[PDB]
């Protein structure tokens, strides 16, 4: 039929990659503003269709895996996780790799996690000093590594996390580059450093495994399970695969969540009217319950909603992609096989027909309004359809647990001008800007 509007101005051989890569959010916003719900642009030779608003986002999330696939779209992750891991695997092996974390997400170990997160938060706070100034993002990133390593991989893997590990995960994270969606292997300094980080991490996990074999005393874990893990065909998981799934599991638990946990604290200090309501329902469950339980955090609607609104305005994953395997239509336009197709939470969340006065921070979420369930394909920080986030329960839990432990025994103040705090829209995993300072004081 008719086909999508293609954006002009594409440089020769590079398409819009230069414009896109400077500020991906800004590019995608401008593309929707110009051409509406379905708009094509080029990343080098790759023809990309931005799908925005409810109807087009529905087509994206609801498409069968035989028409829209994640695999070719996410080659970027192959040099990070390793060959044959998640998206670089056959489906049957991918599903089995995802199924080996699912046990850590069940009701039973979740009662366990509340005490581990508090332990970890207090562990970093003991070394503090009564009043001072910290970088909120630098801390939150470090904290979510300990928090997610301990909870989902166990105390055994958490005991070895060091500075080498800290740098290794920053080098791995820096592998996520606008150019890397198209050409994930290039003779670049950012790529060599990610490759070196992975090789090094695989050497340290292999050594930790050699040791656990000699001791042979250590057992009872999710990491131990991986070490002993085989596929349903009885193939043994290698050190390479195990390393890949430890990386994937910290990307999931830590890299998604560092920014959005910083933002919750920033956004409450910016709007002290919501700080007072959140700090009320925290102290309220500090009073009624003893310490922070799991059911206590499940019944915290004020905080649940500030996180929900933080995710509408600061969705960390701003570009979800599929390769188009079979021609399909949206709003009566033929998106041809071989093209790629994109969802943009950052931009769909800012559509005024879906979120009246989009740029206003208003946590009217669990209220009669219900702007998030109004269209499961509107609000989409966690995606939608078959390949929706399968870890949202733990994600929301982890940041709740962290913030209402921080705000229960520290007073916070923005060390700079409240408007100074912005998102670095130069990254694909969007977090607050580079230097992000804050001040504290015990209660
Ligand atoms: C606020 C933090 C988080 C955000 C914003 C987030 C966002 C997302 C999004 C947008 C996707 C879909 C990507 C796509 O459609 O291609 C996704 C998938 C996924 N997320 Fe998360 N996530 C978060 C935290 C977590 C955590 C903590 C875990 C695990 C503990 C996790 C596990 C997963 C998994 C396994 C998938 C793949 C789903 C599948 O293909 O079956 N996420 N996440
Ligand atoms: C322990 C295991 C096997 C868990 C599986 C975790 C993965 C499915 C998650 C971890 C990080 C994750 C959320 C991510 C993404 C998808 C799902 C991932 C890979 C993607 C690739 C979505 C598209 C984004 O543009 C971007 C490239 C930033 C992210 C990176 C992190």
């Amino acid at each position: 039929s008719n086909t999508p509007p293609v954006k002009p101005g594409g440089l020769p051989l590079l398409g819009h990659i230069l414009e896109f890569g400077k500020n991906p959010h800004a590019f995608l916003m401008a593309l929707r503003h110009e051409f509406g719900d379905v708009a094509e642009f080029r990343m080098f030779h790759q023809r990309m269709v931005l799908l925005t608003g409810s109807q087009a986002s529905e087509a994206f999330y609801r498409a069968p895996d035989e028409v829209l696939d994640q695999g070719p779209a996410y080659r970027i992750m192959t040099p990070i996780f390793g060959r044959g891991v998640v998206f670089d695997a056959r489906i049957e092996r991918k599903n089995q790799q995802l199924q080996m974390l699912m046990p850590a997400l069940r009701d039973k170990p979740m009662r366990t996690y509340s005490e581990i997160i508090v332990a970890e938060v207090e562990a970093m706070l003991r070394d503090w000093k009564d009043a001072g100034t910290i970088d909120l993002l630098e801390l939150t990133k470090e904290l979510t590594i300990y928090t997610s390593s301990h909870c989902l991989l166990g105390a055994e893997f958490r005991h070895e996390l060091n500075t080498e590990f800290a740098g290794i995960y920053r080098d791995l994270e820096m592998g996520i580059q606008p150019i890397a969606y198209v050409f994930p292997n290039l003779p670049l300094p950012v790529f060599k450093r990610r490759d070196q980080a992975r090789v090094r991490l695989q050497e340290l996990v292999t050594q930790i495994m050699e040791r656990r074999a000699r001791s042979q005393e250590r057992s009872t874990n999710v990491f131990q399970m991986l070490i002993d893990a085989s596929y349903d065909d009885g193939s043994k998981l290698t050190p390479h695969e195990i390393t890949g799934m430890l990386i994937a599991t910290i990307f999931a638990g830590h890299h998604t969540s560092s920014g959005t946990t910083a933002w919750v604290l920033i956004e409450l200090l910016r709007r002290p009217e919501y700080l007072r309501r959140v700090r009320a329902e925290i102290d309220a469950l500090f009073e009624t319950h003893g310490r922070v339980t799991f059911e206590s955090l499940r019944q915290m609607p004020q905080l649940e909603n500030v996180i929900k609104e933080v995710l509408r305005l600061h969705p960390p994953l701003i570009l979800l992609m599929r390769k188009v395997m079979k021609d399909f239509e949206v709003q009566g336009m033929r998106i041809e096989a071989g093209k790629f197709v994109c969802a943009a939470p950052s931009v769909t969340h800012r559509i005024p027909e879906l979120f009246p006065n989009p740029e206003l921070f208003d946590p009217d979420r669990y209220t009669p309004e219900r702007a998030e369930d109004k269209d499961l394909y509107g609000w989409q920080a966690f995606g939608g359809g078959r390949h929706k986030c399968s870890g949202n329960a733990f994600a929301m839990f982890q940041i709740k647990a962290i913030v209402c432990v921080l705000l229960r025994n520290y007073e916070f103040e923005l060390a700079a001008a409240p408007e100074s705090y912005r998102d670095d829209y130069r990254k694909m995993v969007v977090e607050p800007a580079s230097p992000c300072l804050i001040r504290y004081r015990r209660r």
